[PDB]
């Protein structure tokens, strides 16, 4: 089957997109790759859909208005490792998407709760937009993340009040930007033990309790900015790689002199590679030079 | 470079989707291939912005508010072939596109005018989407497309009042749907004379005239629903290859009985997979059985 009407595709891509279609087109080689379809018109899909296209490996399906996922809908999908379906009138992640899927987009739905085996079936995950939509920590349920040892994993823009406990501990990074997290407390990031980043920026973080920030033996960047913050996190000189934290658009007041380098030199640790700061109440003559000693250049600190 | 904050990127694919940034971020390793960088805050391009990705392929900057792009902006990219940059206020053609380019999605924009030696040169396109923006037809200007071997041509949804005829004459597909078009008269569709496709759906179409569909030797499928139309278009018969028209939601009254057959059927010809008449001010019973003699099935007649 060569391509639908408006579509032009070569080399087993096809690319559908702008087209405003009903739904999916009904002419699709099986050679097919790619499947391209955004911004088009498509309010669900159905059991056959996508029928006979095992070599399928990303379909994009962003710009839609879907709501309706019959269950068999992905199952003709055996290879498929990418599905992105943001911007669309989702209302539940859809249920057996393909063990072969590595990354998931699908922000800007409308999902308001994650149950629990949703995700039970994948094993190669590592990638998961979820932002954009409306959920609040109450949406989430007990192991909803249950088995599923990803990487990345990005919950920005919700209906968060508190960071997540029951994610994978697998995380490399995560984020929860643009949230309206209260305050980060003890044991909120206990079990994410491996992470690189974490985005907290455009929240309402108060007050991080000091020791919380431990647990992150391995954290690089850490972005804290546009908070309701009062005083640098503590735990920061202890943290033996952290190379760029992020505290601009805050409220912080006070610098003490040991609230980013260590005091006793050592070597485990990491010269900062980024400080950021401007935008608090606290002018440059307020906080000693002795406070950035281990940062390395001095435009390493936006200031 | 390892990848900017909000991105994930694995094997020289760089994901930064949805987090809107307020441009193209700085940390971009050279050895990235896709630069997916969709729907965030993008308002323009900066000569160095992109420095050093010249093993970028296809760079994504759909869904962004893009409106100004220096002149060298693109030029670090010697091996680029796709450009989306969809959905965005560009208001005009970029120039020095790079000459490897393939593809490029530019709809939904505020393009006015297109004037003449902007694609003069690329010697690899074969794909462009210009729908979605404001350009009537006194908007193109003579030679616009000088010089452009390409295969594949949508101005969907623009402001076209007629067909235009200095476009590619190695045009393979040519879509106009969605616009204002008023009639396609003789030497309308003239030198397209390679087309398989040719969409003028959702038009204002009132009076196609006679011969003029003559120029389309290896036309397959037509869709010309959507119209003014008062009568099936003249020529249908002599269209050796035509397999699929579709006439639904009209305004066609009588359907002569050698409207869609030719008088002598041969043994070389064509059946026609396909006929649309439905939603036309003419009942089934209006039209003789002899006048579908040549279509295969029943079921190719929509009706
Ligand atoms: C900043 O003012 C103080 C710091 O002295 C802080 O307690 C408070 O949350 C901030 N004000 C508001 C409501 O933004
Ligand atoms: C269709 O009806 C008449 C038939 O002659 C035609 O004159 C006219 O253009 C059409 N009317 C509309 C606006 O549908």
């Amino acid at each position: 089957a060569m391509c639908p009407f408006g579509c032009h595709c070569h080399l087993r891509v096809v690319q559908c997109s702008d087209l405003g279609l009903k739904a999916v087109p009904k002419e699709i080689s099986p050679d097919t790759t790619l499947l391209d379809l955004q911004n088009n018109d498509i309010s669900e899909l159905r059991k056959d859909d996508f029928k006979g296209l095992q070599h399928l490996y990303a379909l994009v399906l962003v710009n839609n208005k879907i709501s309706k996922i019959h269950e068999k809908a992905f199952s003709p999908l055996r290879k498929l490792q990418k599905l992105y379906i943001s911007k669309n009138h989702l209302v539940e992640i859809p249920p057996n998407l393909p063990s072969s899927l590595v990354e998931l987009r699908i922000h800007d739905n409308r999902i308001r709760k994650v149950p629990k085996g949703v995700f039970s079936g994948l094993r190669n995950m590592n990638c998961i937009e979820m932002g954009g939509n409306p959920l609040e920590n109450s949406g989430f349920e007990p192991g909803a993340f249950d088995g599923l040892k990803l990487n990345y994993l990005r919950i920005s823009e919700a209906k968060l009040t508190g960071i997540p406990k029951d994610l994978p501990e697998t995380l490399n990074e995560l984020h929860l930007d643009h949230n309206k997290i209260q305050a980060i407390e003890l044991e909120d990031l206990l079990r994410y033990s491996k992470l690189y980043r974490l985005g907290l920026g455009h929240n309402q973080i108060r007050m991080i309790e000091n020791g919380s920030l431990s647990f992150l033996p391995t954290l690089r960047e850490l972005h804290l900015d546009n908070n309701k913050l009062s005083r640098v996190p503590a735990g920061l000189p202890d943290l033996k790689l952290l190379q760029v934290v992020y505290l601009h658009t805050n409220n912080i007041t006070k610098v003490g002199v040991n609230d980013f380098c260590p005091v006793g030199f050592g070597v485990k640790r990491a010269y900062y590679n980024g400080i950021s700061l401007f935008n608090n109440p606290v002018p440059y003559w307020e906080v000693q030079p002795a406070t950035f000693r281990c940062v390395t250049d001095r435009l390493a600190i936006q200031f």
